[PDB]
RNA sequence: UUCGACGCGUCGAA
RNA sequence: UUCGACGCGUCGAA
């Protein structure tokens, strides 16, 4: 009797949404903690927090058997995961676009985009500490991310989430960071 | 090469989105025509449009392999179709909740609630025409749909979308119809 | 250390909000069921459901020790409780403004206002069943609720919730129901 | 007679709301003046305004007997006061989270975050004036406030209101300040 | 010293706004009161309220010297007062379009238009109670107000605020009240 | 030298635009006035106003030379002109979708949909005057317009813009009017 | 007979309103033009445009006879006129809050707050031209206006309307300008 | 039969909109590509893209027969194309304001204004790589664009879309790039 | 008052 | 946007 199939499926969904949300939130917390740790210098516990995030990502992936919901609310957490990963990889001098996760296209793309910001932050504090090498390396992975990711601008925005906006922000950041680099060079004399 | 997998999946999703949209639009056009036809008397021709809509729905059932879209896209046409089916069932004395489609829960629920206003317009036409038995029937199914759907209001709004609102509006319609029936009976 | 007092109080609040919301939601379900039952004729199980509501209201009142939140989210449930009660009392021919519950002024007032609608629904279906007595008595409690409640219009709206709007709706309903009464009289000949 | 109890409570609540509003407005005026004064150099006079604000806050502490309002009304003036306190602490080398007020959690958190912008404007003035040690200090406390507040972002937005946003904006401010400090050092 | 002038004029405007709002709200309370009394049957008490209201309008009038704020603020109360006067007049067999107050064209027109529905309410309650004569009278003043007011409907809405919506409502009320009257009339041949 | 031709075209468009705006505001005002006037039972005067409107429409059509701005701007007022025409046509016994003067597709469709509401007012006031046959005819045209215009929903918005929303409003109006018409069927008796 | 006087005043207000609108749109256009012109380094032409604006302000002030509509409407354009004047004054070495022609309090305050941003553009283009002293002066005035105008926040909005938002924007502008000025201090060298 | 005419013109407009959008988006893709290539150093491949784009514009031009829709639709692509052309021209030492395309004043002006920032990016990357001569050249074309474009800033915004904001950004970019250049210059005496 | 849509202006990421 | 807000001017909804 159809109404009871409704009631059933709605109870299932309410439950799933609650649990999923819990998991996704824990994942996000670990991603964020990871990023902050990397800014702080502690890359070891950054890798720890990261591993925690990914295990939780398997737990998250468990809920794909609820297509309605799922995709409407995975993105943010997924983005940060990618962001955090790319970010660690950049500062470890092992940056790759070859991150293999069961994540949505929008989230992959956008996570990479988001890393550009963290990179600007990093490159800027290193600029201040006098470490021009790390800065110019950061710069380089930034420009790489932008340049490669712009290729997906050709898609209708709705499919590719907030990609054009984020990339325009990135571009502004890259210019600011280059100016800062030059300024830091001339400053330190 | 990862990014290339992205590119490929986005090319697919774009294509799909476009065709799904086209098909959903056809489906909706048929649903709508069926409804307007029932209002116009042409109840059999209405049945034809409904049949078409349902076939097109078989064609829509293809795209669930794209869950990244699909639901988001299908909602409106879906609930439209449920509306048309419920309206047709109702006007022809065969009203039931037991329809075989599936159809997402919100689409289902919201379709039935949507039917209530259609039933009011019908009921009111019948009233002007003098057919009181028809208006009484419609009134009965309106009342039924309300009483029954209201049970699902326990749920968090998000999961069931606009349900509570659409129901309030329905209630309003039912009352206005009861009034319209009381007058007209003064004739 | 202040930050820890923050963290503590926020964990407390998140919890309380969750629980409170559950309780309130159950209360609302019983109120609503009560009302529908009364429309259906089954006033006995209406009184049952009602009693369930009120016990749950004691449970609700438990959370007053969280002033922030609480008042931001009690209203709706409280309103319906009052509404439901007034509604039962009207159709039992024992209508009173002397309902004694620990409930907010806005909710008391607004619940009574809301009853007017249920009453129009009721008086209308009785109008159709031929029962003019019940209808005119309903009408009378309607007009009573409006006239007594208008006296609180003198307050700034924010304090008295959606009172003016609801009362204007009520007034429209009263006029519609009177017209219906006359029309039902002449119809029935 | 119930309804009369309602009438009474509403008369009280109205009176209170009016008074509370007046007092909060006073408090906020003093907070604001204290901040602008610190920006202008007059750091002691600023201290005076801050003292006034806090006394007025003792007067505000009366109205918690009206929980039906109070919080809703107090939020803005509260977080503004926390902002002024944090800013004053910071500019005078005595920055700490340990302030004795309470003050609701969101008001607290959001007040500190709000301080970051004030610290940027200050830092930038100091920069133009040549006082690098001051900008370094401000930069340090901006960084601290960010690092520490960010921990509270775990919480559901509602409970902590605009925190995540105000922090993003803060981050932005900190970066722009770091840039402004790198230039100016080229002199 | 233009900033100090700003400060002066702003202080005055602030004060005036507080006082004016307090007065206005008293006037509106009294008007609403008198209308409710009229429905309630207590026409003398209604008269007293109407009187305290009209008394208040003299106080309100003092604020014309602040034209920024004055016309924006006075509208609802003025309209409400006009409504109460036209309504009371209607039921006392003394209906007149010659209400001579210092009030805006908007408040005047809108007040009568508003009175139309207060009248529908009245006419329906008399109709229930078997008092057909009262109903017929009310319906006549209703129709007269509609008829006289419909010509201002060519003026730009901003100049005559909600006039068209009000008159729409009036139209419907008239239609419904006529119907109700006729139905009740047949109803009392049995 | 291109920058030059830019400055030239730009100046031309500035001036045209200002004029086109003035003329459109006038045309729109006269159309509205005409409809209001019909409702105020001043049919002749309404005729005059509609004349002034249609005469402005030629001054307007002069600006098709500037397609960078003509279609973007002309919409509202052309909608209003269609509404006024369709309405006059309907109450004048000869209702038809054949009004010879275009006008963009969307303004035509929107204008008719809009006219549905004016028809509602008119039918209501017929009902009040006791002219049931007239109100019947109005209901009929209203329904017709709804039925024919619904066929255009299939097209995308933007291209057709406001239509869906307008038509929903219209549907509401029609039903409301039916309800009122039913309420009046107590005559019939007397 | 009151309905009569209504019709009269209403007609008067209709006509006045249309004219007042036309004159305000003009005055506003000329003020904006003047500011634009200064930025385009055409200072004399900007002088002309400002003249045309101030001359329209008298045509405008004729309408104070209609306080039902005067203050509601004049706001925007009087704000733009203040902005243009304050701006011209500042870049012309004699900045002062003493501009002799009023104008409502809120339009004055808002106009100056508005002028802060134009000052930002100007200081930026000075910086580009290498005139650091000039940009310094601009920074100083900007800061002054911010400081003085903040003292008016205590008042309620509405009375002061847009001020708080404008001033926040202004604060942002000032800081941005400071940052730019700092970035330029690499000259200094050469 | 006016409804059937509506249906016809609407069908045509719908089709045209689909086709046009497809074309426009191809042109835009190509322009964006050519710009990215220019930054990437691959100026020949950039030239090829620019060529495919300009080829497309000939297709786009065919849609002028649908003025409803045409001008609303073509703006962003046209602007993007102009930007790409002016940018490529700038780095190839062949900068010219004489770009002779059938394109709106808005697209033209806005395209150059847009190119300013693309230029700032370029100038900064050469500046990093020690190529001071390229930077100086870029800064010169930047300043020339700003200077000639600033006079259109007197035109109403709607007629010349985002021109003001674009030029604001330009101003700042110029200011920053000058600073950067000077800083890098001192930086290479060590 | 509340909401939405269009046009006219000014902001902001703005 | 494009996007978000403000105010004027129109028009519809509650
Ligand atoms: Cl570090
Ligand atoms: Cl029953
Ligand atoms: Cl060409
Ligand atoms: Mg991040
Ligand atoms: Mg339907
Ligand atoms: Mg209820
Ligand atoms: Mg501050
Ligand atoms: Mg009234
Ligand atoms: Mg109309
Ligand atoms: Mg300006
Ligand atoms: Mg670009």
């Amino acid at each position: 009797m159809r109404l009871e199939e409704c009631r059933k499926r709605l109870e299932e969904l309410e439950a799933a949404r609650e649990e999923l949300l819990k998991v996704l939130r824990e994942m996000r917390i670990h991603s964020t903690k990871s990023i902050a740790l990397i800014h702080a210098g502690k890359v070891e516990e950054a890798e720890q927090e990261l591993k925690k995030a990914i295990e939780l990502l398997e737990k998250v992936k468990a809920y794909r058997e609820y297509p309605e919901i799922y995709f409407y609310l995975c993105n943010d957490a997924m983005q940060e995961l990618v962001e955090a990963i790319a970010f660690k990889n950049a500062i470890s001098g092992e940056f790759t676009f070859e991150i293999d996760l069961e994540v949505t296209p929008a989230a992959f793309l956008n996570g990479f985009a988001a890393a550009v910001g963290e990179l600007r932050r990093y490159a800027l504090t290193k600029l201040i500490e006098g470490d021009f090498k790390s800065a110019e390396r950061m710069l380089e992975v930034m420009e790489k991310i932008y340049e490669r990711l712009m290729e997906f601008t050709t898609f209708p925005d709705k499919l590719v989430s907030g990609l054009r906006k984020k990339l325009d922000v990135a571009r502004g950041g890259i210019e600011r960071t280059k100016s800062d680099y030059i300024a830091a060079k001339v400053a330190r004399l």
